C-alpha cells in the first residue's frame, strides 16, 4: 500500500547528498565545475535512501511535537527498550540486558570513542577489507593502527581468509576488531559458521569486537539476520551497534543504539557522555520498533526488484562488468576489472562523463580496484537512468 | 497575544522548581518550522549549508544587541555543558585553573574537574541583594599564570546579574592583560526584564580573538532537548582544533527548529517578557507580605529568582530537602551553586501564575510553621 515509484524532492534540504558532494566524494571545493548542472546529476553515492520515511514515523515525531515543550530529555520510560528489544526477539531471536543499552549520535562517533575506550595509543584496530572507509578513520582519529584483512573475491562472493585474519588477531597490539554484520560494501551477509570462526578466534586472543549490524535490516527476502553476540552470548568484549537510520532513512535523526556487556566498558562509555537525548529522536526511532515493520517489508521486496533488475541491465548492457546481487544493504557493488586500470578516478569519471554520482575504487580501503558502489535506494525509474548513463558512458571509452 | 495561563501536563503531587527549563510551551513559530521539516519527508545526512540559519541568528544578534560576527567563526554545539567539557580541553593544559565568578552554575566547576583541570572561584560581593563583581580578587587570581580561562556567565546564573558595560569593558581588560581565554555563556541573554539591555562581552572586545561566545535557543524558547546552540570561536587555531575533533552532522529537525526560533520567534518572547516580569513582580509583593525577613531583589535576568533566608535557617540546615518533605515544592538552593549560596534558595517563576502562587504558597507555610 506505498509508492517506492514516488519520487522524492530533496533540494534545499540541507541534504550532504544533494549540497556536498564536491567535498565529500572529491575533496575539492564548492566552485568545482561539472559538465551537468547539479540538479541534473543521478546521485548514488552516500548511503541514504531517496524513498520517503514511513508516515508511522513522521507521525510519531509529530505526536511528541504536539506535547509542545522540548526540554531536558532522558529516555526515562521502558518504552524505548521493549520496542527495540521485541524488534530484536521477533526478527533475530535475539535479546540484551536493557542495562547493557547506551546511546550515542550515531554508530561512527561511537566507533571514534570506542577505539579509545578500548585500545592504548599503540594498539592496532583490524577489520575486513574492502570496508566503509570510517572503520580507518575511527582508527588514525586517535592515532591508532588500522590493519586490514583482505577477503576473498570469488568471482563476486567473499569469504575471509580465517588463516590471515587469525594472523593478524593473534598478534598481541591487536586489540579491536570492527566487523561489518552485514557487510559493507559486498553486502555479505555473514552465515552461523563464518561468525562462529571469527568469535571464536576473538575469544582466543581476548580481541574486542565492535560489530556493527547497522545494515541488518536492509536484507535480501531470504536472508536471515545473525547478530554476532547470540552466537556468542557470554563474551563480555562484543558491542553491538544497531541503528534504525539506515532501515528507516533517519541519518539526520543521530540516534543509535550500542550495547556493551563490560561493566568497566560501559562505565567508561557513561562517564564521558552527555547523556541526553533528542527528544523527537527518541520518538522517531521509537516509532520505527513499533510501527515501521510492515513498511520495511515492502521495501526489502521493492530492493530486490531493484536488485534483480540491476544484474539484468548489467548483464545486457554491461557483459564485462561483474556484478554479484549483494545479500544485504542497498548497495550494488560493481567489478569493472574489464573496463578500467587501479589508478583511473571511477568517481571522476562518472561525474565528468555519465552524470552519475557514485563511490569506488579506494574509497573503501583497499581490495576494491575498479570497483564502483551504487546506492540502489531510490525509484526503479531515477535507478534506470543511472544504469543507462553508466554502461553508455563506459561502452563509449 | 499568548496563553502564558495555560497549564500544560501536569514524585506526586509535586510544583516543580527543578532544572533551568519552562512550563511554558514552545511558540507555535517554531513547532511549525520543525513540522514543515518533517513534511519534506526524508531525514539523511545534514549539514548547515544554506546561508538561512547564520542569515537568523546573525540578524538576531544584530537588530537585538547591535552586535556581529563572522560566519567562519561559527561552529555547532548539543549544548554549552558540552562545549564547556571540550573548550576547557583544548584551551588549559592540565595543571592550569578554570576561573569563574561565584555563585554560579555548578557545571562551570564540573568542566574543569572532569579533565582534572583545577576549578577557582572569585566570589561576587552582595551588597543587600545586589551582586557586584571583587575585581581585585577577581585580577589577581587572573594574574596567576596557571589561571588560564575565565568562564563568565553573562547574564549571571543565578544572581540574575546583568552585566553593565563598565563591569564587562574591566572584566575583559584585566584578561586581555594576562592573555586569558574567556569563555562567554551568554545562554540567558534574551531571558532578560523589560528595561535590561543584554552586551555581548565580544561586542566590546571584537579584536581579542581568545574570546568565545556561547548562544543558545535552549532556554529561550524551551529546547534544551534539541541539542543545538551557536558557539563563536574568532580564534582560527582553537576553531581549527574543535573542527577536527567534531562529528560534523547536524540533526535536521533540530536546525529547523532553531532557525524558526531566529526568524519567527522574538514577538512570542517579547510577550514572554512582559509575563515574566509580571510573575517577578507578583513574586516581591507575595514574599514581602508572606515572608517579610526572606531577602530577595528582581533578577535582571533569567525566569529565576534567588532568595536569602540567611534569617530563618542556617548554613547547615539542606533547604532542597527541607521544602521537598516540608512543602511539596521541588527547588534548588544551598550549596549546588559551589559556593557563596549558603541559605539561598532559587524559584523557577517560568510557569502560570496560578502554579507560581500555588508554589509560593507551600513554600511561605513550610518556612513560617518551621
Ligand atoms: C563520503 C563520505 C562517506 S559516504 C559513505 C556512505 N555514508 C555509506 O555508508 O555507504
Ligand atoms: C546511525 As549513523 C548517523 O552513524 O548512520
Amino acid at each position: 500500500m506505498y509508492n517506492f515509484d514516488e519520487i522524492i524532492d530533496r533540494r534545499n534540504t540541507n541534504a550532504m547528498n544533494t549540497d556536498g558532494f564536491r567535498s565529500y566524494i572529491f575533496h575539492a571545493d564548492e566552485n568545482m565545475k561539472f559538465p551537468y548542472k547539479d540538479e541534473e546529476f543521478i546521485r548514488m553515492w552516500v548511503a541514504d535512501m531517496e524513498f520517503a520515511t514511513p508516515q508511522v514515523i513522521i507521525d510519531g515525531i509529530k505526536e511528541r511535537l504536539d506535547k509542545r515543550i522540548f526540554g531536558y530529555t532522558k529516555i526515562f520510560s521502558n518504552d524505548y527498550y521493549n520496542a527495540f528489544s521485541d524488534w530484536c526477539q521477533r526478527r533475530y531471536g535475539w535479546n540484551f540486558e536493557k542495562k547493557h543499552l547506551v546511546m550515542s549520535n550515531g554508530i561512527i562517533p561511537a566507533l571514534y570513542e570506542l577505539v579509545q575506550y578500548i585500545c592504548k595509543k599503540d594498539e592496532k584496530v583490524l577489520f575486513l577489507t574492502p570496508s566503509y572507509a570510517y572503520f580507518k578513520y575511527a582508527a588514525d582519529f586517535s592515532n591508532r593502527t588500522p590493519i586490514c584483512s583482505d577477503l576473498i573475491d570469488n568471482d563476486g562472493y567473499y569469504t575471509i581468509d580465517f588463516e590471515d585474519f587469525e594472523k593478524k588477531a593473534a598478534d598481541e597490539k591487536t586489540t579491536l576488531f570492527i566487523l561489518c554484520n552485514p557487510h559493507n560494501p559486498t553486502g555479505r551477509v555473514w552465515k552461523e559458521e563464518e561468525l562462529k570462526k571469527l568469535g571464536k578466534i576473538c575469544e582466543k586472543y581476548d580481541v574486542w569486537v565492535i560489530s556493527d549490524e547497522i545494515h541488518c535490516d536492509l536484507l535480501r527476502c531470504d536472508k536471515q539476520h545473525i547478530p554476532l553476540a547470540k552466537l556468542f552470548p557470554n563474551y563480555k568484549r562484543i558491542i553491538t551497534c544497531m541503528a534504525p537510520s539506515k532501515t528507516f532513512n533517519l541519518a539526520g535523526l543521530m540516534i543509535s543504539n550500542v550495547i556493551i556487556p563490560d561493566d568497566n566498558l560501559r562505565e567508561v562509555w557513561l562517564s564521558k557522555h552527555y547523556n541526553f537525548d533528542n527528544p523527537l529522536s527518541v520518538a522517531g526511532a521509537q516509532a520505527a520498533y513499533e510501527k515501521g515493520e510492515d513498511w520495511l517489508k515492502e521495501l526489502q521486496k521493492y530492493l530486490d526488484k531493484n536488485f534483480e533488475f540491476t544484474k539484468e541491465y548489467l548483464n545486457k548492457n554491461l557483459p564485462k562488468a561483474k556484478f554479484k546481487i549483494s545479500e544485504a544493504t542497498y548497495l550494488a557493488w560493481v567489478n569493472l576489472e574489464e573496463y578500467f586500470d587501479k589508478t583511473e578516478n571511477l568517481p571522476i569519471f562518472f561525474a565528468n562523463k555519465a552524470g552519475v554520482l557514485l563511490e569506488g575504487g579506494n574509497m573503501f580501503v583497499q581490495n576494491s580496484d575498479c570497483f564502483i558502489r551504487l546506492n540502489l535506494a531510490c525509484p526503479k525509474s531515477i535507478l534506470e537512468k543511472g544504469l543507462k548513463r553508466i554502461c553508455k558512458a563506459v561502452n563509449e571509452k
